[PDB]
């Protein structure tokens, strides 16, 4: 009769379509619970994000909504897509919860960087995270807080992207992961395309040192990081910064930065043979050209899937796929609400 019905995974109460069978716990990307289900009316596996009350502040009614919008502008193999979105409750007065199903994926990508991947499965990886990216930019979105956790993947090696980043004050206790951010977003310059192949970079290095590249309390740490590996940029660098961030840039002790063999040394990829050892060249080349500081001197989307550890993948039918405010919590709720019904 009534076509919902609930269930209890972990702390939290899933209140969802009959179609949606055996709901088990996978885990929490960033913005909700997920669970795994089996889907009697498509006959296949999918997971189940509920989104709680989403309209109950502004950093979760802005992603909320954003995100619900963008899914329509995209349409990419590498980028979230959606098989249901769904409410149980009956009225935009009633509306609490909103329920979203996509494909089951097999892992996130924060468990795939613990793993010694070889250079074909590397190369793949990046590859279609170059292709999600090169989506979204033609789509009119610029990332900026692309990471491993919002990342998914399949056990052929077929990859996801699950979010669109950044468009504050959060009074729950889940905290942001900033690592992966370009010294754009942290030193708040202004920014181009190339912003998401710093995270690229980030993403990479992590692949082959099996440790955060640039960790820290917040940003002050993490800068450090950055330069004691990389170096202390350019002055031309510096000249696009803000008066106040420029003065404490150039205040921070200068660094030489060390050279790419000794950031990613020859052990950290098989030697064995000449197929690999030319294979870890390319992929050090890589990461010297996308773990650099000055975004006029990193290399671009565009270049990166030119370059020889990439290109082998290449395909123009995946490259060139064709692409198609502040409100009060009353605002919001039926903001979300009427994208929720259609
Ligand atoms: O995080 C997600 N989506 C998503 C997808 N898959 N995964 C994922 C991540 C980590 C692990 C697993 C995992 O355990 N998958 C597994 C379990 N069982 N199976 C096989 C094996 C046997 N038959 C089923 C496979 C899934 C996470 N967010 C999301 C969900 C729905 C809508 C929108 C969003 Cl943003």
């Amino acid at each position: 009769d009534n076509q919902f019905y609930s269930v209890e995974v972990g702390d939290s109460t899933f209140t969802v379509l009959k179609r949606y069978q055996n709901l088990k716990p996978i885990g929490s990307g960033a913005q909700g619970i997920v669970c795994a289900a089996y889907d009697a009316v498509l006959d296949r596996n999918v997971a189940i994000k509920k989104l709680s009350r989403p309209f109950q502040n502004q950093t979760h009614a802005k992603r909320a909504y954003r995100e619900l919008v963008l899914m329509k502008c995209v349409n990419h193999k590498n980028i979230i897509s959606l098989l249901n979105v769904f409410t149980p409750q009956k009225t935009l007065e009633e509306f609490q919860d909103v329920y979203l199903v996509m494909e089951l994926m097999d892992a996130n990508l924060c468990q795939v960087i613990q793993m010694e991947l070889d250079h074909e499965r590397m190369s793949y990886l990046l590859y279609q995270m170059l292709c999600g990216i090169k989506h979204l930019h033609s789509a009119g979105i610029i990332h900026r807080d692309l990471k491993p956790s919002n990342i998914v993947v399949k056990s052929d090696c077929t990859l996801k992207i699950l979010d669109f980043g950044l468009a504050s004050f959060m009074m729950t206790p889940y905290v942001v992961t900033r690592y992966y951010r370009a010294p754009e977003v942290i030193l708040g310059m202004g920014y181009k395309e190339n912003v998401d192949i710093w995270s690229v970079g980030c993403i990479m290095g992590e692949m082959v040192r099996h440790k955060i590249l640039f960790p820290g309390r917040d940003y002050i740490d993490q800068w450090n990081k950055v330069i004691e590996q990389l170096g202390t940029p350019c002055p031309e660098f510096m000249k696009k910064l803000q008066p106040t961030v420029r003065n404490y840039v150039e205040n921070r002790p200068k660094y030489a930065g060390l050279t790419f063999p000794k950031l990613f040394p020859d052990s950290l990829f098989p030697a064995d043979s000449e197929h690999n050892k030319l294979k870890a060249s390319q992929a050090r080349d890589l990461l010297s050209k996308m773990l650099v500081i000055d975004p006029a001197k990193r290399i671009s989307v565009d270049d990166a899937l030119q370059h020889p550890y990439i290109n082998v993948w290449y395909d123009p039918a995946e490259v060139e796929a064709p692409p198609p405010r502040e409100h009060t919590i009353e605002e919001w709720k039926e903001l979300i609400y009427k994208e929720v019904m259609n």
